[PDB]
């Protein structure tokens, strides 16, 4: 089942990224983390990694889209 430690975790990566609050993952604050990394990524690499998990087509990462890339690094 899902718990609420759980929920509280997944809130804190989401949040890490969503630095501003706006409740979604644009291509600069994307890019702030993985230069943070290490890498140097341009702004279309960045995009087409959105594009990716973009499920609704509407350009950015919302809380849903940020699970599944989770899903993915985790299973
Ligand atoms: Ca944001
Ligand atoms: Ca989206």
């Amino acid at each position: 089942q899902l718990t609420e430690e759980q929920i509280a975790e997944f809130k804190e990566a989401f949040s890490l990224y969503d630095k501003d609050g706006d409740g979604t993952i644009t291509t600069k604050e994307l890019g702030t983390v993985m230069r943070s990394l290490g890498l140097n990524p341009t702004e279309a690499e960045l995009q087409d990694m959105i594009n990716e998990v973009d499920a609704d087509g509407n350009g950015t990462i919302d809380f849903p889209e940020f699970l599944t890339m989770m899903a993915r690094i985790m299973k």
